[PDB]
């Protein structure tokens, strides 16, 4: 009762050619009945990747705002999203967080808003290496799970993606042991604070490194439920990943 | 100073609603002395190109200083291009006031999106405790220099003068008022680039712009076109565009 999720987040990547052949890549390679497979294009290419890609495959927006329609240059809403044939966005992501200043509270905003549009979510947590070092991991995952959780009235169509930031760019890596540990903790929070039912069944997504030769011990940890991938989903190695349960 | 006529959707519309003002946009006969921009949501830079005629140039929003990167939810000019669009807007009030972004970013998103072969709305202006601090000038010469600083080639920059201050505040701006800070503008461009930039710079006016307001606005003698707002998304833009003729 926890269906496999492998997310592929291209980030600021690609061009149409490039992508198109991506996309011809995956859509040849054969996808498990047991794995939901979601790709996240350059918001340029919502609209391309989903005209291109199988149907087995759904696409997911990177950000968006918390509002229908609004004056708000540069950014798009979850309805514009779906009119793209659209079903999931990413919220909260290390970098909206850390490097373009998304509030807690705003990230909040935005998760109701996308979930109430009917978009499925993708939510993002994670502590940075000077939080982990200062041994408040835990009181940062939770503040932050705990302010999606206050936007969430249906989980069903939500994921949540653990970031060890700690060990992104920075010299130090995460174990698997280690992945296993955090994402134990937070279905815990989620057993404690929201409900049993919603705890058993919500996707728990690892979003640090992994590759072709670690995803197997990675998606066999009891408390991972798949993966969000970042520079290799921009390769032929995403495929692996894909089939990690295999 | 060819007559300048962007139009601004923000975060509104869907391929509907969008579609059938491209086709409003697509019958009007654009004056052979004006030049006319959209800048649709970054969902539908793409889609917007392909159903806009080319009469009709099309911009981003906003883009991001590098080709391509670990930066979620941005887009660069490398895409913007490879959608078909030439332009980007920088700067807007809403990107540097609701989206905090900095005069040190927006400055080398302009570097970059010239050096990218982008043309460049940027956008300048006072929110109201600056003018009425008395620092307009102070304020939008600042903004002008971080631009500038960023610019070797002013053929492909257009400038956006967007009175803030009038935004919602119990304050409007007059044609008066706009020609004023323009004008101040432009000797600015004189004095610290070139009599040439001065005199070949498109600098348009990026406040509340209508049907009722924009012929009386264009007729001031430093103010060469507009970055229109909620009038874009309207048969009445089409009025705007035919602001000189």
């Amino acid at each position: 009762s926890r269906k496999f999720f492998v997310g592929g987040n291209w980030k600021m990547n690609g061009r149409k050619q490039s992508l198109g052949e991506l996309i011809g890549t995956l859509n040849a390679a054969k996808v498990p009945a047991d794995t939901e497979v979601v790709c996240a294009p350059p918001t340029a290419y919502i609209d391309f990747a989903r005209q291109k890609l199988d149907p087995k495959i759904a696409v997911a927006a990177q950000n968006c705002y918390k509002v229908t329609n609004g004056a708000f240059t540069g950014e798009i809403s979850p309805g514009m999203i779906k009119d793209c044939g659209a079903t999931w966005v990413v919220l909260g992501h290390s970098e909206r967080r850390h490097v373009f200043g998304e509030s807690d509270e705003l990230i909040g905003q935005k998760v109701a808003h996308a979930l109430a549009e009917g978009l499925g979510v993708i939510a993002c947590i994670g502590e940075k290496l000077d939080e982990r070092e200062a041994g408040i991991t835990e009181k940062v995952v939770f503040e932050q799970t705990k302010v999606i959780a206050d936007n969430v009235k249906d989980w069903s169509k939500v994921v949540l993606a653990y970031e060890p930031v700690w060990a992104i760019g920075t010299g130090k890596t995460a174990t698997p042991q280690q992945a296993q540990e955090v994402h134990e903790k937070l279905r815990g929070w989620l057993k404690s604070n929201v409900s049993d039912a919603v705890a058993q069944s919500t996707r728990i997504i690892y979003g640090g490194s992994v590759t072709g030769a670690t995803c197997k011990e990675l998606a066999s940890q009891p408390d991972v439920d798949g993966f969000l991938v970042g520079g290799a989903s921009l390769k032929p190695e995403f495929v692996d990943i894909i089939n990690a349960k295999q």
